[PDB]
């Protein structure tokens, strides 16, 4: 069968933590008052959840109130677990209550409150400088809970809240985040369609953090070429044949034979032969504002099929592109 794999980063993180840290399925919920909160209107709706801007009636504070749809409550109890275990780190969204509707009993997660509300004109004025600051401080984040064990798992523009008025980013919608341990498998069926990670397209299930890393790839590029989705893929055999087409085939079936990846007799047929693409394709007159050799130069380094030599967020946390980011700070 396939060859085994290994983090080469945080690898053994989670062994060293007592067992209550990562054994979510045993951590019971701390529940409380849903009187008071009000919703005052909503913000979103997705296949898990409808989010509503709420107020606090104890303290006038404005926030988030999550509602959870039907889930396996050891999903739940993920989710919660791996928003206690980050709070306080850079850039995370804060979990701030966990309320259960008395009548309903639906339960929900109470945030604090981030203003977004401005995303659309911001995705297409953001300059050069504004994106390798934003995407600074989402390696921030993917940093820490790399570092605290955890995979994300669903890495996308829509999982970031950005106030530009306040240069405030936090990521967000931990649904999907697993705890990493070595010579785990995974459940391949995680992330949207655009962001799958090879790994996951062609099932190979051990896959670990630089998940994350090659879904930021993807963000990235959608935000440098103004092409969203980069990637465009009509469904997950074609989502890896849309790869192929830009990474060329050749470095993917040197990834299959490494990890011997018994491949879906399906994309026999679909996969075809492909050079690797210059970058320079898909430079055009109206995104060149935003495209430099260091942006190409840090681009490249994300994609890659083979996850472990995807640069780790540390890592990709020094490249040149960000010189500039981090000499302000
Ligand atoms: C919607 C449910 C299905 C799940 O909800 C949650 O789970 C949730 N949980 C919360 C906790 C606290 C909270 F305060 C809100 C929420 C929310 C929550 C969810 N939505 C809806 C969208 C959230 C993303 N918006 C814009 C995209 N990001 S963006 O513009 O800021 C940008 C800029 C630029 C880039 C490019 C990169 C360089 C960074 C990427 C993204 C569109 C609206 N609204 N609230």
């Amino acid at each position: 069968g396939p060859v085994p794999s290994r983090a080469r980063v945080y690898t053994d993180v989670n062994t060293h933590r007592p067992r209550e840290y990562w054994d979510y399925e045993s951590h019971v919920v701390e529940w409380g008052n849903q009187d008071d909160y009000q919703l005052v209107r909503k913000l979103g709706r997705g296949k898990y959840s409808e989010v509503f801007e709420a107020i606090n009636i104890t303290n006038n504070e404005k926030v988030v109130v999550k509602i959870l749809k039907p889930v396996k409550k050891k999903k739940i109890k993920r989710e919660i677990k791996i928003l206690e275990n980050l709070r306080g780190g850079p850039n995370i969204i804060t979990l701030a209550d966990i309320v259960k509707d008395p009548v309903s009993r639906t339960p929900a997660l109470v945030f604090e409150h981030v203003n977004n509300t401005d995303f659309k004109q911001l995705y297409q004025t953001l300059t050069d400088y504004d994106i390798r600051f934003y995407m600074y401080e989402i390696l921030k984040a993917l940093d820490y809970c790399h570092s605290m064990g955890i995979m994300h798992r669903d890495v996308k523009p829509h999982n970031v809240m950005i106030d530009h008025e306040h240069r405030k980013l936090r990521l967000i919608d931990w649904g999907l985040a697993e705890f990493y341990h070595p010579g785990q498998e995974y459940n391949v069926r995680v992330a949207s369609r655009y962001f799958k990670g090879p790994e996951l397209l062609v099932d190979y299930q051990m896959y670990d953090y630089s998940l994350d890393m090659w879904s930021l790839g993807c963000m990235l590029a959608s935000m440098i070429f103004r092409k969203e989705p980069f990637f465009h893929g009509h469904d997950n055999y074609d989502q890896l044949v849309r790869i192929a087409k830009v990474l060329g085939t050749e470095d993917l079936y040197d990834y299959i034979d490494k990890y011997n990846i018994e491949l879906d007799p399906r994309f026999n047929d679909i996969l075809g032969r492909h050079s690797r693409k210059r970058w320079e394709r898909f430079v055009h007159s109206e995104n060149q504002h935003l495209v430099s050799p260091e942006a190409l130069d840090f681009l490249d380094k994300l994609l890659r099929y083979d996850h472990q030599s995807r640069l780790t967020a540390r890592e990709a946390m020094e490249h040149p592109y960000f010189y500039t980011v981090v000499k302000d700070q």
